[PDB]
């Protein structure tokens, strides 16, 4: 058909009500009266009652203001019967559509947006986000269409334009620099949206932002140069503590200390670190001695455990030591394989001036000297003038004695102003002497009656050669009761045969020898006899 | 709206009754049952009942046939009600328009329809008009249009085909020739009418036409020839009357006859026309008179009053006369002034031998001769000769004689075989003779005594002159008692005088005179006389 065009209506419409859109006419009225009715939501649907017609003319009212943003469009129907009662058109949709209006202020999406950023990045850096909405159109006019702007930062130092935004998309960025976390954290800026594209309406919100960390921080010592005293020997020990001023943030790693010493002399020396105020703690890596240094001239530099956002100044500390003294033990020179001295010496004869040493050169503390080891008693000491003489009666023949050694021990005490021990070992070489004299190994034979054989007998000397060489046997009141000697060919032994028939049992036989001559006198070697014919027997 | 398109229907339907038309809904029937009802003539009003509506499906129907020529249209109101009672939709009007069909056979406008024409008439000439009607469509079909035509002109002579009919108007015209009123006056006609242009239905009607009248006809005699009688002389009289017989109408001037003769003679006739059979009358003018003429031959035409319609033949009668003869009286010839004759006439003798003449020569009829007129008795005539002959004494000197005349009147008569008189008069100069002779005037005196004058006397004759010429006085006895004589120089009188003194009164005095002689004696003429002196006196 010939249809009937939609029906544009402003919203928010103002005037005298009511107001006529248009009129409709059936011509099949010819016949009898028509009667104009119609129907929908906003007719006789709910809304109802914002559209309504006249019966007899066919003319279509709004009867009140409208507000697109409650209902955008209407669809509705048209009728016609007659006085009869009969309808005489199929019906007829009608529309009409609500023309937006500038009603609406636009809104943040949020009342409050939060952003962040470090205090080092560079400018051109984007940050945060911010959104906001208006309600009327924004297809086919600006009643709808933001502009985004920022109009008050507060701390408006150290300048007051750090920042942007892109008034489309409402992104801001750093645009300046100078951001210090330590003097200026956190910024808080106010911002602005507004209708037709920054022309219409506006409204605020607000945009805060913190400022993460940077190492613009380098640390800093409290004292520079500190002094400590210290003790030469126990030793692995804290020697003084060291103080510091990192400005970054604490917990962080732009705040952990890191020291070591720039020169470690003998490499006696180890510094840790400690969560505390990250102070720095000095040691002792492996004791030290004395006498030998009493100055320490040492310097430590201090970094953070990740590097520097920035050239910076090392700062160290120089730091000087001295040593306390303690005082150390004596000592007898050598441990002395001294002297090869013989077995007649005189009770009470020098055998061994000797002296011992102590280290402390603040030498004005003497020492006593003390014997200690031992078996039995000869030697002595004068204790104030270390002098070993020799009393008593030795004896090289033995019986300590065990190699051809004597070895004793002694000791010496430091005193004068404390303490003092020294151990030290004396092996003196004893020497040789002809005591002793000859000797017969058995004392006690078995003879046999009539006609005993030889009775081995052999010589012994306690002392050592030249002193045993070769002999000479003797036979002293007996030399005729019967008995004549005997020597073997290598040496050792003798052989003792009677030279008359002689009686039953029990009798001895002296008897007398010599090595370099000292002629021992020996003696009787008894003798048991009982009767036989000539082997050496088992007796009686 | 979206209407409902009007419901052809076609007439004189017929099959199985109902028939649907058609079926309406009402959409606004999800609620609750609607109720289809119907309004109108045809339905609920006078004609009620033709349609009818289904209260639950919505169908409409016919009930029964139709007839356009009752009623060609109907229109309706349909009603929804709901179950609740409440109407639903404005009612909705209905149409439907039934269709011709070709019910109906035409009809003649008349019964019968009548016409006339005259016979004269030339072919292509429009005589009559004819009508009739068909009641069904004729405005979309041809159920309603008529095609004229004819099939059956009675009299079916002189030919069949006089006329034609115009097949669209019905108008009818002379096409052929031949008609006369004399033969066949009447045609009767049958004519019909046909539906579609002479294809559908046809009926009939009847058309009569009377023909008028033309002077197709002349006049004709019944004689040809006629013969009459006739006397000469009373008359202006009828000789003859005269038939004929011309055919047209009547009482019409194609019937009326009209005369004349070729030759009037003497131009002594005339004839007029009689409206009896409009014979011929035909008469004297002026008398005839004779002996002049016996025949009459003449010819008479006869016409109608208005001219022919036709070239014909003029038709005369040729008629013959005869006159009868009357005899008629005879006539003295003159009227005669005839005989100068004297007074000496001899008793007897022949005046005026006369004669008079008689007209109709039949002559054998004579006359007697009669006097008349009359102062006294003289003359005389022979009756059967006409002879004047003289008897008596006349005397030229008397009485009835005037101027020198006398005048008499005589007759004659027609005899021999009828009637007659003839007036004639006659005068005769008489003549003069001396009768008588002279004679004195006065015959008495009166004289006187001492000395009378003359007595004067004349003198007087009763001739004609000369006879009175002059005289001779004479005295007779006393020519001397004395008297004495005289006469007047200019003739008449004459001087009378005594000579003696004589005597007293009484006496006469004998006188004689002459005038040719004759000698007159006269006479006495007394004388008184009575006494005195000289005058003639008067006496005593
Ligand atoms: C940002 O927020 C802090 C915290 O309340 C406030 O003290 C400061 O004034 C605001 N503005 C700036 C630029 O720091
Ligand atoms: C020396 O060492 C001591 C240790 O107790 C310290 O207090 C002092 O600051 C250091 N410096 C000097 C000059 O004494
Ligand atoms: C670190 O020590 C320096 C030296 O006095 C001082 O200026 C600084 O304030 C200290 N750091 C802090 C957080 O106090
Ligand atoms: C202190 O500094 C030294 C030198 O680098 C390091 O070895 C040690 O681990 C540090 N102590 C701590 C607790 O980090
Ligand atoms: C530390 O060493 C320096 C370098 O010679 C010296 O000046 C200072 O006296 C030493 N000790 C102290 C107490 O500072
Ligand atoms: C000698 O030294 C040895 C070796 O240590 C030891 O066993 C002995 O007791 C010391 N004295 C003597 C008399 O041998
Ligand atoms: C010296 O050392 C000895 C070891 O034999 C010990 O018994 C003694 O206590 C020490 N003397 C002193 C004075 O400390
Ligand atoms: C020295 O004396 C000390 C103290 O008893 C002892 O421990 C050590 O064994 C002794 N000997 C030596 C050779 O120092
Ligand atoms: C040997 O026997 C004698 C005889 O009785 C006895 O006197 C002596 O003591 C014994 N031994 C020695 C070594 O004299
Ligand atoms: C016409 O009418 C006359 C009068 O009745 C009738 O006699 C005649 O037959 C009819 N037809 C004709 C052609 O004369
Ligand atoms: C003569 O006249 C008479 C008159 O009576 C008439 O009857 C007759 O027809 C006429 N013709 C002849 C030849 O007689
Ligand atoms: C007129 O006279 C003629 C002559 O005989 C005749 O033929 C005719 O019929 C007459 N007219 C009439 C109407 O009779
Ligand atoms: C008869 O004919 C004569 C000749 O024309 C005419 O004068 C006369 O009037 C006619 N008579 C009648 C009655 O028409
Ligand atoms: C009439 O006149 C004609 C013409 O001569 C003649 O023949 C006839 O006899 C006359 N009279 C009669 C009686 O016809
Ligand atoms: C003569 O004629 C006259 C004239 O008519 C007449 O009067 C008279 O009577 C006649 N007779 C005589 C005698 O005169
Ligand atoms: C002749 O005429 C006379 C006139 O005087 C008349 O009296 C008479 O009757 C007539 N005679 C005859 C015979 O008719
Ligand atoms: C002749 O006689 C007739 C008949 O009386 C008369 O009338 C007439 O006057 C007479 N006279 C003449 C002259 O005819
Ligand atoms: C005249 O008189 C005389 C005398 O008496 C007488 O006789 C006579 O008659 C008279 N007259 C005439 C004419 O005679
Ligand atoms: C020093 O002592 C610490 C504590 O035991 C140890 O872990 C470290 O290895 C030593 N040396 C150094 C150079 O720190
Ligand atoms: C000082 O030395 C440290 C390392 O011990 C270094 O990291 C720092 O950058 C140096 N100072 C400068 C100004 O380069
Ligand atoms: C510490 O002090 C000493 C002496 O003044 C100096 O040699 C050393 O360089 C100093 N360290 C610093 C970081 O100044
Ligand atoms: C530490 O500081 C001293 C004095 O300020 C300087 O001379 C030395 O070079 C520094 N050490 C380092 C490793 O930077
Ligand atoms: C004594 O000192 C010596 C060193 O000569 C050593 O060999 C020996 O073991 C020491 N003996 C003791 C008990 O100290
Ligand atoms: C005695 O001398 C030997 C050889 O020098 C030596 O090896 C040994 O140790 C000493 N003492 C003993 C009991 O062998
Ligand atoms: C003849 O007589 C009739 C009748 O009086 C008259 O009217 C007519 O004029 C006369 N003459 C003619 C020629 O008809
Ligand atoms: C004969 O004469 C009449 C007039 O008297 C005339 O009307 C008629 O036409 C004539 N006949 C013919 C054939 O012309
Ligand atoms: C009448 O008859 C006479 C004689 O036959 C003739 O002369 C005349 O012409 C006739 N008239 C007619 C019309 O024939
Ligand atoms: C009348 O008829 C006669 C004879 O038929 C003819 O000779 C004559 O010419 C006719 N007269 C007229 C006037 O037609
Ligand atoms: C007689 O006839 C004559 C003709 O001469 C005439 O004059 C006169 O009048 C007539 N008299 C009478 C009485 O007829
Ligand atoms: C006699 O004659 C005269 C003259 O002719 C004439 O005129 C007269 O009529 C006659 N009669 C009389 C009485 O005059
Ligand atoms: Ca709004
Ligand atoms: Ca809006
Ligand atoms: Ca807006
Ligand atoms: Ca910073
Ligand atoms: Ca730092
Ligand atoms: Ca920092
Ligand atoms: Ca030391
Ligand atoms: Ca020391
Ligand atoms: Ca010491
Ligand atoms: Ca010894
Ligand atoms: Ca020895
Ligand atoms: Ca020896
Ligand atoms: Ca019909
Ligand atoms: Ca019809
Ligand atoms: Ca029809
Ligand atoms: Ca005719
Ligand atoms: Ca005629
Ligand atoms: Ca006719
Ligand atoms: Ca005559
Ligand atoms: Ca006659
Ligand atoms: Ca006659
Ligand atoms: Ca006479
Ligand atoms: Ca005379
Ligand atoms: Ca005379």
């Amino acid at each position: 058909d010939w249809v009937i065009p939609p029906i544009k209506v402003s919203e928010n419409e103002r005037g005298p009500f009511p107001k006529r859109l248009v009129q409709i006419k059936s011509n099949k009225d010819r016949f009898n009266k028509v009667y104009y009715s119609i129907t929908g939501q906003g007719a006789d649907n709910p809304p109802q009652g914002v559209f309504r017609i006249e019966w007899e003319t066919g003319w279509m009212l709004v009867t009140r203001p409208l507000d697109r943003e409650e209902y955008d469009k209407y669809v509705l129907s048209s009728h016609a019967v007659s006085e009869n009662g009969s309808p005489v058109e199929e019906p007829m949709e009608i529309t009409i559509n609500v023309i937006d209006q500038n009603d609406n202020r636009p809104k943040f999406t949020q009342d409050v947006f939060r952003g962040s950023v470090r205090e080092g990045v560079q400018p051109g850096t984007q940050v945060m986000a911010v959104s906001a909405t208006d309600e009327d159109d924004n297809i086919d006019s600006l009643n709808g269409v933001l502009s985004y702007s920022i109009l008050k930062q507060d701390p408006e130092e150290p300048i007051p334009n750090l920042f942007t935004i892109n008034r489309e998309t409402g992104v801001i960025s750093l645009i300046g620099t100078g951001l210090d976390r330590e003097k200026f954290p956190e910024y808080t800026l106010t911002v602005q949206a507004t209708d037709l594209e920054g022309a219409g309406l506006s409204v605020e919100g607000k945009a805060i932002i913190q400022i993460t960390d940077a190492n613009d921080n380098a640390p800093i010592f409290d004292p520079k140069t500190y002094t400590a005293l210290v003790p030469e020997n126990e030793i692995g020990f804290e020697v003084q503590r060291l103080s510091v001023t990192d400005l970054d943030m604490p917990g962080t790693p732009a705040w952990q200390a890191v020291y070591k010493i720039r020169v470690n002399e003998g490499g006696f020396f180890n510094i840790t670190t400690d969560p505390e105020s990250n102070q720095g703690i000095l040691t002792t890596a492996k004791g030290l001695d004395f006498e030998l240094r009493k100055q320490y001239v040492l310097q430590i530099t201090v970094e953070n455990a990740e590097p520097f956002s920035v050239p910076l100044p090392t700062s160290t500390a120089t730091v000087t030591v001295t040593v306390e003294d303690v005082n150390e033990a004596p000592f007898f020179v050598p441990a002395v394989s001294r002297v090869d001295v013989s077995e007649d010496l005189s009770r009470g004869e020098k055998i061994i001036s000797l002296v011992a040493q102590d280290p402390d050169k603040q030498q004005i503390q003497k020492l006593s000297y003390f014997i200690g080891n031992d078996p039995a008693r000869w030697l002595t000491v004068n204790k104030d003038n270390g002098i070993v003489t020799g009393n008593g009666n030795l004896d090289r023949e033995s019986e300590y004695v065990k190699n051809n050694t004597y070895t004793v021990i002694m000791l010496v005490t430091d005193d004068g102003v404390s303490v003092g021990t020294g151990t030290g070992t004396l092996i003196l070489h004893v020497l040789d002497v002809n005591d002793n004299g000859p000797v017969p190994s058995p004392r006690v034979f078995t003879m046999c009656d009539q006609n005993p054989e030889p009775q081995v007998l052999t010589i012994s000397d306690a002392d050592i050669p030249p002193n045993t060489y070769p002999y000479k046997v003797s036979l002293s009141h007996g030399s005729d009761l019967t008995w004549k000697a005997e020597l073997d060919s290598k040496g050792t032994s003798m052989l003792l045969s009677p030279t008359q028939q002689l009686k039953k049992g029990d009798y001895s036989i002296y008897v007398l020898l010599s090595d370099a001559q000292n002629n021992p006198q020996l003696t009787v070697v008894n003798a048991t006899v009982c009767s036989c014919e000539g082997k050496a027997i088992k007796c009686q």
